[PDB]
């Protein structure tokens, strides 16, 4: 039946956006409700959810305007359609930053963490403590002798020092120091059990302290190390502030403690980067959607601009989305090469955020960007192509699932909340 076909798909479409809207509002409530979930990774999710929520609001508003000159001829329809067009480009660009964020997350590590905290020295320097240092926090000896410090450095570099050491030589010594740090931890009775239990992020925080203080130095934090092993992050965060370490070097300690508390690199992120994501997710769509709207109002205005079959006016909304999809697939491929490298090299376990976030993002990219690429320059079996409306409707639901409901961190919050209720 012809009429039966169009009505049945209308149901699965509206229930698709009904299940998506609900799931996204609930998911967004979860990310906001629990304090522990307040990190840059989840904030990016909340903006991606909003773009799906607003898209659903367009669908419900269009449908709600059917109840009471026709709706096709009205200007209200063109506005709701223009808002819808905005949400779609927002989905694709918030998906872009979702990939860009992931890529940078895979590129940061302990070496990048220490290069920020320790800084870089080109020449030998006698620090406040009496120790001669160079490179990236490479302490030599406390011996008050620049003559012997240069010689002590000569043996530990290979060639004659003179005093000036190149950027490459410093990176070489930097690798030495970090490898020597992890060997210290694993050769310590009090540091191995906790290090083995920490995630890759909180491992870097533990290496960071050993890099500053020392193997036997950080082993003194008996009080903090125990509650770190027990997954009790927040209790250890306040405990680490009551330290000699925190009062001596406060700016560095607060960054390390945040990394312990949250398990993220937020304490090393620049604030302007997240403002550049919000300029891409919400800003760039505005840059091609409004000129599309203007030409389709001055030069092609006929039934909420549904008959988009004339001139270059189709291309100004389809080429920026194609651009977002091509890059999304380029990130898709690049990320996969990085993840399989880090997994093979035992740099990453399948238990880490970087891998689990890749597990979800690598799913959404070909899920949302495949259609746009396959039919790139086609303007426009009937029943079979009617199925695109099913996937686009459920799209928001799947985003809520992969980025919230199956997230391990949120599941911890529900069990931790249920535990408080009993005790
Ligand atoms: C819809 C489905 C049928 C498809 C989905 C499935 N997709 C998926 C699964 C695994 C790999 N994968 C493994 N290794 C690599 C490699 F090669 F290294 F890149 C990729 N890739 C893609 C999925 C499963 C598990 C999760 C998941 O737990 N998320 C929560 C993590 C988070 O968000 O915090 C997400 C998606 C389930």
């Amino acid at each position: 039946s012809p009429e039966e076909q169009l009505l049945f798909l209308y149901i699965i479409y509206t229930v698709g956006y009904a299940l998506s809207f609900s799931a996204l509002v609930i998911a967004s409530a979860i990310l906001l409700g629990f304090r522990h979930l307040h990190c840059t990774r989840n904030y990016i999710h909340l903006n991606l959810f909003a773009s799906f929520i607003l898209r659903a609001l367009s669908v419900f508003f269009k449908d709600a305007a059917l109840k009471w000159l026709s709706y096709q001829d009205s200007l209200a329809c063109r506005l709701v359609f223009l808002l819808m067009q905005y949400c779609v480009a927002a989905n694709y660009y918030w998906l872009l930053v979702e990939g860009v964020y992931l890529y940078t997350l895979l590129a940061f590590n302990i070496f990048e963490m220490l290069r920020i905290d320790e800084g870089l020295r080109l020449k030998i320097y006698k620090d406040t403590e009496g120790y001669y240092t160079i490179g990236i926090g490479h302490l030599l000896t406390k011996s008050p002798s620049l003559n012997a410090a240069k010689s002590e450095l000569d043996k530990a570099i290979g060639r004659n020092t003179n005093g000036v050491i190149t950027k490459d030589e410093a990176e070489k010594l930097f690798n030495q120091d970090v490898d020597a740090a992890v060997r210290g931890i694993l050769r310590n009775a009090k540091l191995k059990p906790v290090y083995d239990s920490l995630d890759a992020v909180r491992r870097a925080a533990l290496i960071n302290m050993v890099f500053q203080m020392g193997e036997t130095g950080v082993a003194g934090f008996t009080n903090s190390l125990r509650m770190l092993q027990q997954k009790r992050w927040d209790e250890a965060a306040v405990n680490l502030a009551k330290s000699r370490w925190y009062n001596q070097t406060p700016n560095r300690a607060k960054r390390v403690i945040t990394t312990f508390r949250t398990g993220t690199w937020d304490a090393y992120s620049e604030q302007w980067i997240f403002r550049l994501y919000v300029a891409i997710g919400w800003g760039v769509p505005l840059l091609f959607v409004v000129p599309w709207g203007i030409v389709k109002y001055l030069y092609e205005d006929e039934g909420c601009w549904t008959r988009n079959s004339n001139m270059n006016y189709w291309l100004i909304i389809r080429l920026p989305i194609l651009f977002a999809c091509i890059v999304n697939f380029l990130i898709f491929v690049r990320v996969i090469c990085i993840v399989v490298s880090k997994l093979k090299a035992n740099l990453m376990c399948k238990t880490d955020i970087a891998f689990r976030l890749a597990k979800s993002t690598l799913t959404l990219i070909p899920l949302l960007c495949t259609h746009e690429v396959i039919f790139a320059f086609v303007m426009d079996r009937f029943i079979k192509l009617f199925t695109e409306l099913s996937f686009t409707s459920f799209q928001g639901l799947m985003v809520a699932i992969l980025y919230c409901f199956v997230n391990n961190e949120v599941q911890l919050e529900f069990r931790k909340s249920w535990e408080r209720w009993r005790l």
